[PDB]
């Protein structure tokens, strides 16, 4: 317990870093479970590896759990086409518009708070 002064700390360049459905310490191991789930047709969650400056955001086509590789065209996030997005965030909210696989779509952020809430009466 200690706490004294605080308004506006330093800024945070990476928004995405602080979105709820933004995983950092998760692995495909639970991340395609989650997924499963979820019984929404249409949820997206997006999680970091280690290793090198590319990330994998799984989600749920119909049932099954399928990833898209993200990688980077100079300080821009880049899904799958020509797509440009200074981040993340950018990307999420263009594709919520269009398709992602056939016809479903960014509908259901995958959060930490539902999986919780989406398994047992309390969480504590």
């Amino acid at each position: 317990g200690s706490s004294g002064s605080s308004g506006d700390p330093v800024p945070n360049p990476n928004p995405h870093e602080s979105k709820p459905w933004y995983y950092d310490r998760l692995s495909r191991g639970e991340a395609e479970d989650m997924l499963m789930r979820i019984p929404r047709d249409g949820a997206f969650l997006i999680r970091k590896r280690e290793g090198t400056d590319s990330y994998a955001i799984t989600f749920r086509a119909r049932g099954k759990v399928k990833h898209c590789r993200i990688n980077r065209d100079g300080r821009h996030f880049v899904l799958g086409t020509s797509a440009y997005f200074e981040s993340l965030v950018e990307l999420v909210s263009y594709y919520e518009k269009h398709a992602l696989y056939r016809k479903m779509r960014l509908r259901y952020p995958v959060t930490p708070e539902l999986l919780e809430r989406y398994s047992g009466p309390s969480s504590g």
